[PDB]
């Protein structure tokens, strides 16, 4: 009865776009905020907790997974999303970065040693990984070069990336149950560069893929380059499909990736930055560890709708996190996530309305004061 | 409309009994179990989960809260059921074990340094902590002796624990809001000597309390000698008042202890061993990190009706204890806190049922099989 994969555009202002993706296991609300899962589960949180923040669907990391349980154990045990108990659509990214951020390169694929065994990433082993996860969104296997690249290291490492989009197509295509019921992403690489970019878009659309990330951002260029490059990049790729801004992120980055025509985030950092004590409000992040707010019978924010800010005190939650608490990972996890999917409520409502410009206008202000 | 304190035993068998205590914050089902809330938190799960478990009381530190985040401070953000989120009845520790075990004695009382300032402790400063921390049931406050302990340092210790118990009963007394809303315990003392034990037992109840607990025990004296010490030491008591064995236990110890009469119980057991990757079944305890559990799809235990094994595999839960994650002590946690509540239902329920004396031989032969 559900479709594979269906993204419906209900509004635009500008670049931004709000609207919906229909899959098999759930409707994905768009812009929509991912919160992370890398070890599937999505840290100190109930898959249910998850859902009572409003996410539509998570992210599983196919380099953390094939290590630790394991793919094949997982499918044995009846895939990602019965082992974690989650049942609404998963996507997971495909291996690139995790490989080069945290473990031998050639045309074929990657070795690498875990962070120390040795693996074994291709197009067609991490596209084979992902349908044993049973992932819902399956991301093309791609070479990452770190930051800052040069521009040959760039180029080199877009092509190459593009030649693993065909192969990944092509192993995910070769796969009937996955082709029938997940969808597949390519990822738009380039760096900087404007015409590689281009180069890397043309490719990606000629071979055809359900959504287009941009990759290679969020990588340490700051929040005005990472802008400056989505302000040409996203018109690139094709204006039917989704936009997935990789590893993004702060909330007004998120806000400004809006802006640029950006659909789909994903970030660590609501969970990590919640456990270490860092609590996003309206009015800015505050660290719930400084003492100012230790008598404070405040929520962690005055309008958030989370169970955490209509129960417990800013008091208690900075008593928490400074006795090593787990209950202070779980409140400040959950608040934090909350508000994110809070954010991207507002996002699309007030695209739905026609007044994103004057909220992300509203939201700088009071958020930055 | 309720009641201060009400005890009711509403059946007997043998030593064992069973019955309520109501007071104003809700009723205690008895023999009960006390989940321990530490620092104003029992680990890794939310109140409204403690609840759900079928906890109907529990229990928080003196000595622990007054160092962080301080009794006063606790009083003034509106007392420590509000601070945490549990509306329901908290016994508090008086201080006495806690000092000796984690941190200058005299008749006055005791001087110590935090785990490193330096605090004082005595009977009426206990009694004023514990009206801060605004305490249902409140315990006077003792002098414990380490174990094996002489049988000197055994009386002399019980002697001024009963001296310490009237000057507990007097500034409790003294407080008209605490006399009239929480309840006061006091503490028999003696070690392993039942002439000592009499006379902590008759100075106890000259004084005259709400309910009397076994302090001296689980403290590394086995199951046997504590056995022998209870099956004399309980009917000492006052059999119409509630018996309370603090520290106790593993679950064979609750039921062998309630056999010999006792009504309430407190462990860090479930919790602590919890997040250490220990569960409880009904055929014994298991260590969900052992490599024999990594594909197994079974709940943590085949009977229990707990959410945890509603929802989740012993595998995954492996997985999520081997990979340091937070929800999986989380998970343990609610697991084994909802077992020990579901083995005091049905050691209240044996009892009521007149069957108890076959329910314990049917648990210990299934549990140690
Ligand atoms: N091919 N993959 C990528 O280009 C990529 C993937 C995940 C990322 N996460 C971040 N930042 C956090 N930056 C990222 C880039
Ligand atoms: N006056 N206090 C006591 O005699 C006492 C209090 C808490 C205890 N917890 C344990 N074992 C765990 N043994 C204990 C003894
Ligand atoms: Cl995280
Ligand atoms: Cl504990
Ligand atoms: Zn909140
Ligand atoms: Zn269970």
């Amino acid at each position: 009865d559900r479709p594979r994969f269906s993204f419906s555009i209900a509004a635009r202002e500008g670049k931004a776009r709000t609207g919906t993706i229909e899959m098999k296991r759930g409707v994905i609300r768009t812009p929509a905020f991912m919160p992370v899962g890398t070890a599937a589960t999505v840290k100190a949180l109930k898959p249910e907790t998850v859902r009572a923040t409003g996410a539509d669907i998570i992210l599983g990391n196919t380099y953390h997974l094939m290590l630790r349980p394991g793919a094949e154990r997982i499918a044995k045990l009846g895939g990602l999303h019965s082992f974690m108990g989650w049942d609404r659509p998963i996507l997971t990214d495909s291996g690139g970065y995790q490989v080069m951020s945290l473990s031998k390169q050639s045309e074929e694929g990657v070795t690498f040693k875990s962070h120390g065994s040795r693996h074994m990433l291709s197009p067609e082993r991490s596209i084979e990984i992902q349908h044993l996860l049973g992932s819902d969104i399956v991301m093309a296997f791609d070479e990452c070069t770190p930051y800052p690249a040069t521009p040959s290291r760039a180029a080199s490492s877009m092509e190459r990336s593009m030649r693993w989009a065909k192969r990944s197509r092509d192993a995910f295509d070769s796969r009937k149950e996955q082709a029938e019921n997940a969808a597949l992403f390519g990822i738009q690489q380039g760096s900087v560069f404007e015409n590689l970019r281009q180069q890397s878009a043309d490719a990606l659309a000629e071979i055809g893929f359900d959504g287009y990330a941009v990759g290679g951002l969020a990588v340490g260029e700051g929040q005005d380059e990472m802008f400056r490059v989505l302000d040409f990049s996203v018109p690139m790729l094709p204006d039917d499909k989704p936009h997935y801004l990789m590893g993004v992120g702060k909330p007004d980055d998120i806000v400004g990736a809006v802006e640029r025509g950006i659909d789909m985030f994903d970030c660590v950092l609501p969970t990590r930055s919640g456990r270490n004590g860092q609590a996003f409000t309206w009015d800015g992040p505050i660290n719930i560890r400084n003492a100012r707010f230790s008598e404070d019978l405040k929520p962690l924010d005055s309008e958030c709708h989370c169970a955490v800010c209509q129960k417990w005190s800013r008091a208690y939650i900075h008593h928490l996190i400074r006795a090593g608490e787990i209950l202070g990972a779980m409140l400040m996890t959950e608040h934090n996530i909350a508000f994110y999917q809070q954010l991207m409520q507002k996002i699309r409502d007030s695209i739905s309305e026609g007044r994103f410009s004057q909220f992300a206008q509203d939201f700088r202000a009071r958020y930055f004061a």
